């Protein structure tokens, strides 16, 4: 009998984890559920879609719920309201509210005896492994994190929001020389600007003035400011046509020294053409995880760092020992 | 207060457990146990030396017992023996061996109540998870394991055995054609042959055929015959100036595709200075685990597969939450 999913969300990670559903044969998508009228929402696989009024009464035709929305409202709320009925997934990545997402979501899910891992993906999720991994194995040393080239939706929307901007595109781009000096073992002190570039291609409304729009991106708080960001205006078909993608990626590094002085470089890449798809991809991966531990009697929530690889395979650990541990 | 690690054999990992045990404030040395005389075996801690007949009578003086011997006999033996008397950790690595190994630790330690991790290092150990990771992730792709450029000790001896030759050291060498096509996404088939060149560097006795020698490194079984093989004849002082590191490193790479096909790829790599000292660092990394496990009330053996990266750290689980798992 396959594991039971289904999606809260239908956005890029709500159709990205429908793909993923079509790698994973022990698992079935059962429903997407939406806040937006089912009848307005078409998704690819056409399987059924319902409000997200009537999840609650899925509670026993579904094993675990993959809750696939943004991190800056969204999830606050239905993380917490999922955990009480169903084992969950999420993506929750805003840094100074983890503490109390993890809080708010682990109350539920004790309460409810259900599990909910939560912040799964590549960032955080995987890079946070390799982030913890490297200062484990190698205590005397420096973790380096770049992200990109990629596009950032976040940085991209706070562009958009600029008066006299119709559409833009950011990529975050980790500076080569800076990365360089990472990989060769200099330990460089970097500065946020000297780590990542930002380069924005934006288009404008009509009646816009470039200058004043310029100004407002590279002297933005908390997006730009600290960065060297550029500004390109160009038009709605260009946009379009050469930067529709979500692709994304970065390294994780880590440059350490044994007690005697040698210099132990660990280091850890993605390269992406989709970030949602792979993130997607991840949270089913951890959804059967999810599923383990819930079938174990665990309950609360979980971080990545609290999971072991075992649990994300659908092989038995017999068949992982013999067939991954070496060779 | 501390955790208290007793080191089972002195060579190149007792040494390295010894060094990573210094940069691991939370844990103590309490003794070196050896089958030679410990009266010849000087240590660089000058912490105690002792014969492994002692050991037994240190089982409450140890928390973890880093087992630091040769995969091919000595840990057969020593693995399931100190798993009667302690928590273990080992780098236990003979492929074919892995589930009668595993086996024979886990019926020792569900005996004694002690929990054994096998099988710790980069390969197997950190290699092994990313082999897992990118198979979960990306579940329709390719995995590809490079080892090197590094001295492979097993090969260096295995040369070294021959007669006519009175010293040696081998080179792993990925082939960095191959690993560009890994890279690229192209998802190559690649034979032994096509991945990794082997480059040795041998101390001829007095009197030897050169031509016969080379023969047998060339057409060795299982070490050499299937990989292109270059053989320098060198002094010995030559083999000392410039071939006495212990160097290694490698990749795992998994390329895939999302279900839409957009290509992804993960990479770990590693670029060690001395393979033997970052091993220990893991091992040690890894006895902290296996006490937190203790402490718990588990037993039996494990593999890296079973451990969540969370044990791993002297931080508590709140601040590894706060401070890595974003940003
Ligand atoms: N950890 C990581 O590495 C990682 C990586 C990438 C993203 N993320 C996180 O994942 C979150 C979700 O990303 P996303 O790209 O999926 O966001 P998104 O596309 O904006 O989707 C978010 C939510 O918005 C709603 N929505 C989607 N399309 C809509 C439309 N056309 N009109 C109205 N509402 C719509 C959906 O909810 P309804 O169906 O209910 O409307 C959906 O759940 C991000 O905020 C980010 O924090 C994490
Ligand atoms: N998982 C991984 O990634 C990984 C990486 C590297 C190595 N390893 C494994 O770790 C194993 C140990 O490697 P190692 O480099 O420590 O091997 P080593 O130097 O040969 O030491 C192995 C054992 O030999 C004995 N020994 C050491 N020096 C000696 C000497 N001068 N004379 C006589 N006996 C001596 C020691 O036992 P006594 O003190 O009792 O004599 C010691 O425990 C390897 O076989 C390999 O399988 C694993
Ligand atoms: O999916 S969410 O709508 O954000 C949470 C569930 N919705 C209700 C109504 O707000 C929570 O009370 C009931 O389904
Ligand atoms: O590109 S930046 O946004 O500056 C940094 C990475 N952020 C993401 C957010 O999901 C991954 O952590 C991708 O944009
Ligand atoms: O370290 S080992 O010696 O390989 C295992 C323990 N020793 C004995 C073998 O003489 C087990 O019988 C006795 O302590
Ligand atoms: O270099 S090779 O030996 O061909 C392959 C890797 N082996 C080691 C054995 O510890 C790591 O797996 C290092 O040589």
């Amino acid at each position: 009998s396959k594991i039971r999913i289904g999606i809260v969300g239908y956005g890029n990670l709500g159709r990205g984890v429908e793909a993923a559903i079509q790698q994973n044969p022990d698992m079935e998508l059962v429903a997407v559920f939406t806040r937006r009228d089912p009848k307005t929402v078409a998704v690819k696989s056409n399987v059924k879609v319902l409000h997200v009024d009537d999840a609650q009464s899925y509670k026993d035709e579904i094993d675990v719920m993959i809750l696939c929305g943004g991190s800056a409202t969204d999830l606050p709320e239905q993380g917490p309201y999922f955990a009480q009925y169903f084992n969950t997934i999420d993506s929750f990545d805003t840094h100074a509210r983890i503490p109390d997402y993890f809080d708010a979501v682990n109350a539920a899910a004790e309460q409810s005896g259900k599990v909910a891992i939560i912040s799964v993906g590549w960032d955080p999720g995987l890079f946070s492994l390799n982030r913890l991994l490297g200062e484990v194995v190698l205590p005397v040393g420096n973790t380096y994190t770049f992200w990109g080239k990629g596009v950032s939706q976040g940085h991209s929307d706070a562009i958009r929001r600029i008066q006299g901007v119709k559409n833009a595109v950011q990529y975050t781009i980790p500076i080569d020389e800076a990365v360089n000096r990472v990989r060769s073992g200099e330990n460089p002190e970097l500065s946020t600007r000297e780590k990542h570039a930002r380069e924005c291609f934006v288009v404008l409304e009509e009646g816009a003035d470039p200058a004043k729009v310029e100004h407002e991106i590279k002297t933005m708080p908390n997006y730009f400011d600290e960065y060297d960001t550029t500004v390109h205006f160009i038009s709605e078909e260009e946009l379009k046509q050469n930067h529709s993608g979500m692709p994304h990626g970065g390294f994780v590094i880590r440059s350490g020294k044994s007690d005697e002085g040698h210099k132990q470089i660990i280091e850890f890449s993605l390269n992406l053409e989709s970030n949602p798809m792979f993130t997607s991809s991840a949270l089913v991966a951890y959804a059967r995880a999810a599923y383990r531990l819930s079938q174990n009697g665990d309950k609360g929530a979980k971080t990545v760092f609290d999971i072991p690889f075992g649990l994300l395979s659908p092989k038995s650990p017999e068949d992982l020992r013999k067939e991954l541990l070496t060779r």
